[PDB]
Parts: structure tokens; sequence; C-alpha cells
């Protein structure tokens, strides 16, 4: 059956410590870009391909942002919020000021955008 980015969220998050962290809003990236752009399927061989040659689930999240094309020079998505405190706890010492022209295949994972304007990076 067709993976689906549900399918292939839950496959990735399975893999991943604790909740939340940075590297769990870059499987929600990764596979909401994968699934708009039709790449679910290379990003899942991509993501088993690393883990079977050893790589740490982590690493293997870095390896897709540079090895499947639709992220090479993609800059983040941005991720409307209320407030700060609508990004998980394990991720709040990962944001930071957005650089000029930040990059996925950089670490730049998403930007979120508060209600009052404030604007934060997601950085890995």
């Amino acid at each position: 059956p067709d993976i689906s980015a549900k399918d292939l969220r839950n496959i990735m998050y399975d893999h991943l410590p604790g909740f939340g962290t940075a590297f769990h809003q870059l499987v929600q990236v990764i596979c909401k870009l994968g699934k708009d752009s039709n790449s679910l399927d290379i990003i899942h061989a991509e993501f088993q391909a690393s883990l079977a040659e050893g790589d740490s689930p982590q690493c293997a999240l870095a390896q897709i942002t540079k090895r499947v094309p639709i992220f090479q020079d993609a800059a983040p998505p941005v991720i409307h919020i209320r407030s700060r405190g609508d990004i998980p706890r394990a991720c709040q010492k990962s944001l930071r000021p957005v650089p000029p022209s930040p990059k996925i295949d950089r670490g730049w994972v998403c930007v979120f955008q508060l209600q009052d304007g404030k604007t934060l990076g997601l950085k890995i």
C-alpha cells in the first residue's frame, strides 16, 4: 500500500527519542513537502537506506534534506502559531532569530510566525 504522509511520519517518529524535539518538527516538515512534491516514496527509501547503513535516525533526516532534490536550496516553511508556548517544550532552546536566507538543508527546520508578528527559526 502506497505510503502516506501520516504513515511516513509515524515510521520516522518510531525511531526518534523524546517527543516534540526539533527532529520531530523536521519529520513533519519533510513529510509535508514530500507529499506536496509526490516524493514520499523516495524520502522513505532514503530514510531506510541511511538506517541500514548504520546512521542514527537524526543523521538520516539530515541526509534526506541533502540527498532528496526537492530540499535543495529550499527555504523552511512558515508555521503560523499564536504564542511561543504553542511550540513544544523540547524545541524551545532550538529557537533562534531568523537569519537572512535560511535553508532547510542548513538545518533551518521551519519558521514560526507568531500572532504579534514575532518570527522564530527552528535550528538543528
